[PDB]
Parts: structure tokens; C-alpha cells; sequence
């Protein structure tokens, strides 16, 4: 009579911990969600056959409204799981169904997953040099979404890297690529006019993390806004000043133009 | 012909990922260093009989200076891992591993795990908030670093979260706790007096992330500098102003006294 956020990766089935893996096979119950992130290189069959259950995926709804309706319950009577993309704790507000949890007198166990948050170490980037993140969200009605354009600005003042999350809408099937968040940003500047995001900035882009090849693209945005990353999920980097070191590996591993090797010190 | 990078994961053995461990089953040669950090939660013994292939253990010079004189020549006409702890490339040399690998000729891939970037995220507090993360080092000889005290008070100002990592001597195994951290950081403050670390200050350790019971206790450092946190590997953070979500997690989970909600948020 236990509840486990359990985080299920990156891109596949497959990018499970084991520690995940022989936990979930034992539970009574299993429940998932798949609205915070996309894994695409798994289906919802693949997962149930790894861990042998039937899987009952819930919405944002289900979740935000009625987890403690839904999944509590059984979580008194059994051993319950509930598992999401990558880490269940990072850029979710999972962590408050804990809370949930305990005043349901529920016990509650977390196991990590490989996340995006340090899968971006496959950038060459120093990842004690990200500053605060920020998300890119889709734009909606007259409601135009703008302070991610002011987290790079603050960041990038202090030399530090950027990393934004890019939008999903995954009961439209929607997800947010680079070129997007590209594009609204251009918009965003024109706007601001703060010389934050132009055609100039040096962007990193990481599509499907966790897979064997992902996408790793480092570049002007004037020649990468029209590029194409491939299938989604992607997420979008905008570097602070960069170390030498950092800047190799984005011209040798990122394909990334020659010129950035001379960095302005 | 292929080199994998391996990531361990947070704390034992079953921390690796199931894609992370059936790869290293299938290759001919399987290397791992733990100058880095160590697996307190389980031995190289036992990470070889789950892998089911010997290990060859390499130090940091063996990395650092021989690579690719001692891992890459095997690479050229076999499959070979290299396991290191937490996710791969997120120790601030490893990326570089890439392009020696590259200029060898050799394919490289790598398969993550969860890493104390992401896993902090079981503190409750929220991921985006975190700004530029920092190592804490004893003062040795007439040598008194101070920069991470720094890092802390910029971060701090702009209500961002500071990650802390503590010094660590892998290869004597000698970890620095989080109350001789929490000591350090009072002298700092003494020397530099710029109330960023008092008695008063609000922090939060994590211990033994990955662990099933890990210790996660939120307090001010005058009640928590001579609290008992347990084994290591300890993790020290000093959130900047709370969001009512936060403490009410830290108030709920890890124990911080209620006066949070109203003195940090
Ligand atoms: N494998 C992957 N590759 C690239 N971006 C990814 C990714 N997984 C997640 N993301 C990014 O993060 C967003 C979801 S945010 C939720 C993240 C998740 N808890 C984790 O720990 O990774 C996506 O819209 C996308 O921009």
C-alpha cells in the first residue's frame, strides 16, 4: 500500500532504470500520463509488454483534478505506480501530488529517469553554466507569452546559458519544434527591441534526446530557423558566453560554423 | 568500431538504465572511472555481476592523459562501454572524450541515467528556478576558494536556487558533509559579509538521491549544521524566494518548519 513516481526517460521503453523497471513489474496497479512530454521512439504497447501490466493512461484533468480520486484509492489497498516521460519531477508539478499523497496517508517513493534538464550535457555545454530555464509556449488567442524572452536576457548578462522547454499540446498532437521557438522569438524581439535573440545569436539545438542518434545542431539562427531537426521533442539552447573547450565540441560534434572558435574573451 | 558512454545512474547498481545495462551486456570490453564520483549506494562487485562482464576501473590520469592510448584502440574493432557514474557528460571534461574519439575514427553514443541535476527536482523545489550551480572546496594551505559563495548571492538576488556540490576525494572515498559545507559557507560570510549565508539562511539537503529513502531535510542552517543527515553522498541547496508550492512541499516532505511560509515565500 504504497504509491511510485515512477520517471520512464528520455526517447524509448528502454531508457527505464532497472530500479524502475523491477519496481513497476511488481506493482497491483499502474497508472501513466503522457501530456508533459513526448517519447518518441516507444509506443503505450511496448510499455505494458516491458513491464508486463496494463497500463491506464490518465489526462492533465485526471491528474490535476481528480489524482487523489483516481489513483489514491487503490494506492491504500496496494503497491501503485504512476509513470511519466523522463524525470516525473522535472518541469512538471508532479511533486505537489506528493502532498496529495501524504494527507491521503498514502507513502510515496520516487524513481528517477534519465531528464532533458541533464541530457543537455550531450551539447558540449557545461552544465553548471545554465542559468535559469524558461519555457517557449505557443502563443493563444490575443494572450502572447513573453518572459522566456527576459530570462535569456538576464541569463546571457551573466554569461550564462540558456534552456528553454519547448510547448506540447499532446491531446492536439502538437509539439513545439526549434524553428517555432525561433520564429516566436524573432517576434518577441522585434517587439522588445533588447538585441536578445536576432538573426546573429548563436542557437543549440537537441532533438530526441535519449535516442541512439539524436539531433545535436549548433548555429546562427538566420541559418538554422529553416533547418530541419527532425521529429520531435525538441528543445532549444541559447549559450552564454562560451568556454573554448565548449566551443569545440559544438563545431566537432554540432557541425556548428568554424567561427565561433574565436570567442571574444 | 563503437564507443558507449554509459551513465550509471544516482546511487546503486539498478540506478543504470535497462538500455544502459543490455548495451553493456553486448560489448566486448567494459570500462568505467569513478574519480568523478562514486556509487555509494553498492560496490564494483556488485555492478559487475549485474553486467555479467569484468570492469576494468581507469583513474583520472588514465582518462585524461591516455584515452585514447587505453580505451580507444579497442574501440576501433570492438564494442566497448565506458560507465560512469550519474549521466554521462555532465562532469565538466568528459564531452571532449567525444571528439578524441572522433579524431580516432571511432563511433561514439551515449546512453543517459538520472543525474543530481535532475534528481534534485525530489526536493520540490522547481527545476527552472535553479540557477548557475557551484562546488564547494575546503580551504587547503593558504588557498581559501570563496567563488561559490558568490555564486550563491548572484543567483540568490535574483530569486533563483543554487545547487551545491560538495568536495569530494573519490579515491580516498572522503565525502564533505553538508554541516561542515553549512560551517564553511558561515566563514565565508564572516570574511565577506554580505548576507548571503547566515543562521538564518534557508537550505535544503539531499542525501543519497536515488536511494528509496533518501534523506531530504529544509530548514535554517542554525538548527540543521549539527543535524545527523546520514551516509553520504550529501547535496546542498539554498533556494532563493520560495513559491507557496515549494515550501509547502518543503514544509510537508522534508520536514522544514511552517515559519517557511511566511519568512521565505
Ligand atoms: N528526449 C528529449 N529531447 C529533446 N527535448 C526533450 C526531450 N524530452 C523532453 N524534452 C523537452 O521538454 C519538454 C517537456 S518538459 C517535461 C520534462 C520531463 N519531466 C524530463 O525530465 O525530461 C518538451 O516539450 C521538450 O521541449
Amino acid at each position: 500500500m504504497v504509491l511510485y513516481f515512477i520517471g520512464l526517460g528520455l526517447y524509448d521503453e528502454r531508457d527505464i532504470t532497472v530500479k524502475g523497471l523491477e519496481i513497476a513489474k511488481k506493482c497491483d496497479y499502474v497508472f501513466a500520463e503522457f501530456y508533459t512530454s513526448l517519447m518518441a521512439g516507444t509506443t503505450l504497447g511496448r510499455i505494458q509488454k516491458l513491464i508486463g501490466k496494463e497500463i491506464r493512461v490518465l489526462s492533465r484533468e485526471d491528474v490535476e483534478l481528480n489524482f487523489e480520486n483516481i489513483v489514491l484509492p487503490l494506492a491504500k489497498e496496494n503497491d501503485v505506480a504512476f509513470l511519466t516521460p523522463g524525470d516525473p519531477l522535472v518541469a512538471t508539478t508532479h511533486a505537489e501530488l506528493r502532498i496529495r499523497a501524504k494527507r491521503a496517508g498514502v507513502e510515496s517513493y520516487v524513481i528517477h529517469a534519465p531528464s532533458i534538464y541533464s541530457a543537455v550535457g550531450i551539447t558540449g555545454l557545461h552544465i553548471y553554466k545554465f542559468g535559469k530555464s524558461a519555457t517557449v509556449a505557443y502563443p493563444e488567442g490575443n494572450w502572447f507569452p513573453t518572459s522566456y524572452y527576459d530570462v535569456i536576457k538576464e541569463n546571457a548578462e551573466r554569461g550564462l546559458h540558456t534552456l528553454l522547454f519547448l510547448d506540447i499540446k499532446a491531446e492536439k498532437r502538437m509539439y513545439m519544434t526549434a524553428n517555432e521557438a525561433m520564429e516566436l522569438l524573432l517576434k518577441v524581439e522585434d517587439m522588445k527591441k533588447g538585441g536578445v535573440f536576432t538573426d546573429d545569436t548563436l542557437v543549440v539545438v537537441l532533438a530526441r534526446a535519449g535516442s541512439l542518434n539524436p539531433t545535436i545542431r549548433a548555429g546562427y539562427v538566420k541559418d538554422l530557423i529553416r533547418e530541419d531537426f527532425g521529429d520531435p521533442p525538441h528543445i532549444l539552447i541559447v549559450p552564454g558566453k562560451l568556454h573554448i573547450v565548449e566551443a569545440e565540441y559544438l563545431v566537432e560534434i554540432a557541425g556548428a560554423p568554424r567561427m565561433i572558435l574565436r570567442v571574444n574573451v
